[PDB]
């Protein structure tokens, strides 16, 4: 149970991470947003 | 606390995927964005 | 183990929430948006 929480998890914390940096493009209109 | 965890990442992944979906619109400029 | 995955769990329901937040008012114009 904890390793398929370790694999979801980290799993999670890539994609907020590239959501993180595709909002700060939005919000910043960086590169002609 | 294994199913409190479990029911926290579920959750997570579920908030991630609708961000997912919306930034994806957002970026590509669908439906009038 | 669970320790390390409760904080990161944590800090996820953080960064999402401001996500969401952030994603909310690109969708809604918010604020001169």
């Amino acid at each position: 149970e904890v390793e398929a929480l370790e694999k979801k998890v980290e799993a999670l914390e890539y994609k907020v991470q590239k959501l993180e940096k595709k909002v700060e493009a939005l919000e910043h209109g960086w590169d002609g947003r």
